């Protein structure tokens, strides 16, 4: 049939059949990020989300025809990538300094644009010198990046997500015997590495005040045990009764807290059977109302694509808000409820999409 500007409405599983172009497609956009281009940023987003979705590999210009998303700023680096069999835009950002510099300041847990900005105009080029450097100053968070460093660059594998995945149901088990724990993300796309592991935790007889207390307790836990590394706790800016924004801002967002915490290879059970007998993993973790677990899952299941078109979608073809707590009609003016992804999918309209089809 014909393919769908909306990634919501394509099924993209993890056989890239167009890595090629996608690659490139991924470095141009994460450039323009790091420049804070939006536009240019995002239309680089969506022309590889697209690709990402196709069943066969791009072999010459015919077959981009019929394919939305693709302007003539992208054909022209697809026309490239089809002689070459690579891209000199992405190959001139890659060999770009700042680009360099943000991305490597960049993978440092804790460290933000204007962070990365300030030290690449300060001169620095590497992590060493910023580490040495006796003037600078780190924020709290940055710190801990740099002293768990080497573990964090590492992937997180299956084995080790799933060893995290049974610390977290052991400490959510003693204060909530009746919590539902989710791992989400990538991970839960059929993913087989990730940067972190996040999970969705809800309890459907917690009071407003005991779901409210869990993370702190559970934080507090392994704070006793020494796993915690690093800790930081945001309170949920959710209300009840308020629609989704026209996505104004982020600052939106249940009660979650990001943690670094201490792995025992012990518990992790790979074909790999030393030296430092533990790894730091990224760990966020994020606490809902039990009748708003559906739309949490949809929104922290991702990906970033499939959720920014899952919402537009939604805006400028159903006069819908949605959000990762709730689903307001605009036209019936009343909020629409869901026990399950699946019910979301049919208030908007959308033949149900499987998580490891949502790899936009
Ligand atoms: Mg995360
Ligand atoms: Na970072």
């Amino acid at each position: 049939k014909k393919i769908s500007q909306y990634a919501c409405q394509r099924r993209t599983t993890l056989n890239n059949y167009n890595q090629l172009f996608t690659d490139a497609l991924d470095i141009l956009a994460e450039n323009d990020e790091l420049r804070e281009n939006e536009g240019s940023c995002l239309a680089f987003m969506r022309a590889s989300s697209v690709l990402k979705s196709l069943p066969f590999p791009i072999t010459s210009m015919k077959d981009t025809e019929g394919i939305p998303c693709l302007g003539d700023k992208v054909k022209s680096i697809i026309e490239g990538i089809i002689e070459d069999g690579e891209s000199s835009e992405a190959k001139a950002v890659l060999n770009d300094e700042r680009y360099k510099s943000f991305k490597l300041f960049t993978s440092v847990f804790g460290v933000g644009l204007k962070t990365a900005e300030k030290w690449f105009r300060m001169g620095f080029r590497t992590l060493s010198k910023i580490q040495s450097d006796k003037s600078l100053r780190f924020t709290q968070m940055q710190k801990a990046g740099f002293l768990y460093y080497e573990d964090l660059v590492s992937c997180v594998n299956r084995p080790e997500a799933e060893a995290v995945s049974m610390l977290v149901k052991e400490a959510v088990v003693t204060f909530l015997p009746d919590a539902l724990v989710t791992m989400t993300g990538g991970f839960r796309r059929g993913k087989m590495t990730g940067h972190d592991v996040d999970f969705l935790i809800t309890s459907p007889e917690a009071t407003e005040d005991e779901e409210q207390q869990l993370l702190h307790k559970v934080t507090d836990f392994w704070k006793q045990q020494g796993l915690l590394l690093y800790c930081d706790i945001l309170e949920s800016t959710f209300e009840k009764f308020k629609q989704p924004s026209r996505k104004v801002d982020a600052l939106d967002h249940f009660q979650k807290c990001f943690l670094i915490l201490k792995l025992d290879h012990g518990r992790v059970h790979s074909e790999k059977s030393e030296g430092k007998g533990w790894k730091a993993i990224r760990v966020d973790l994020v606490m809902c109302p039990y009748d708003r677990r559906a739309f949490a899952l949809l929104g922290w299941t991702g990906s970033r694509q499939f959720e920014r078109d899952l919402r537009r979608y939604a805006t400028h073809e159903r006069k819908m808000m949605l959000d990762n707590h709730a689903l307001y009609d605009r036209t019936k003016r009343v909020f629409l409820e869901a026990e399950s992804e699946e019910e979301i999918f049919a208030h908007l309209g959308l033949d149900y999409i499987e998580p490891w089809e949502r790899n936009a």
